[PDB]
């Protein structure tokens, strides 16, 4: 059923350079991919620990074949699975800067508005792609975004990601909500789109121009719920453009369809990248 969206990979193909996390379904390593004619392929590899559940490897490969599915350069890769032997692999593209939040973090203040744009245009891009593909992720936030030594940003984590059904375009739910990301009315009556998506992005767009603040701050998650349904909005970073705080307030619009698409997001970055006033430098 994976065999359908990835390939097979022969075992003796991988070899594991070191384990660089744990996720939910067993160890997150760099390794590396050595494919006919070419070099060897810097890779993360996604193990499932040994003793899992029938369940867990369902579930683990489960998002092998969403991520099989996708063919785009701001949607992390599928090289492929392991599964005619032990352990069970999933085999992505190495990012090497890691999680986007922590990336950032590490780099307060070090980018311009170009670069940053840069960065939140890629993941548009991605989110224009999966929207078009008839997939909502759920889960948008910096902390399930990739970046790599290009500084090239990637959605990543298709544990929540979910297939449209064909309505008047939405997936309700059956829990792990990450409130501070949510658009209110998939916090509320559980249904997601594509507009809760660009709800998220927003929240996205705030990370990435604050470095990586937390979203409401201290705020408890009945603090933002209350505060959100109310009408406040989380205010403008520090240097962060007029235009762009903007399109956040946008992305932050109360009713769903008021909400841009992602095509239009993506022309709206496409033109501040391309507006000489944002360049801080003209030589
Ligand atoms: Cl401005």
């Amino acid at each position: 059923a994976v065999h359908e969206f990835a390939k097979e990979i022969e075992a003796s193909c991988i070899t594991i350079e070191r384990v660089i996390g744990a996720g939910e379904f067993g160890e997150v390593c760099s390794g590396r991919l050595k494919l006919p004619g070419k070099r060897e392929l810097p890779v993360a590899i996604k193990t499932l620990k040994v003793g899992y559940t029938e369940k867990q490897r369902r579930d683990f490969l489960g998002e092998a074949s969403i991520m099989g599915q996708f063919d785009h350069p701001n949607i992390i890769h599928l090289e492929g699975v392991v599964t005619k032997s032990k352990p069970v692999m999933i085999v992505t593209e190495y990012m090497e800067n890691g999680s986007l939040d922590t990336f950032l973090k590490k780099n307060d203040g070090q980018f311009t508005v170009i670069q940053l744009v840069g960065m939140l245009r890629g993941i548009s891009a991605g989110m224009k792609y999966l929207s078009d593909m008839g997939y909502v992720h759920r889960d948008l936030a910096a902390r399930n975004i990739l970046i790599n030594s290009n500084l090239v940003c990637k959605v990543s984590d298709f544990g929540l990601s979910r297939v449209l059904e064909d309505d008047p375009a939405a997936y309700t739910t059956r829990g792990k909500i990450p409130i501070r990301w949510t658009a209110p009315e998939a916090i509320a009556f559980r249904k997601f789109t594509s507009a809760s998506d660009v709800w998220s992005y927003g929240i996205v767009m705030w990370e990435v121009v604050s470095y990586g603040e937390r979203p409401y701050w201290e705020m408890t998650n009945q603090d933002v719920i209350k505060a959100v349904e109310e009408g406040y909005r989380l205010p403008s970073p520090m240097d962060c453009p007029a235009a762009l705080y903007q399109l956040m307030l946008d992305c932050w619009q109360k009713e769903r369809n008021s909400r841009p698409k992602f095509d239009e997001i993506v022309n709206m970055l496409d033109k501040l990248i391309r507006n000489p006033a944002h360049h801080h430098h003209h030589h």
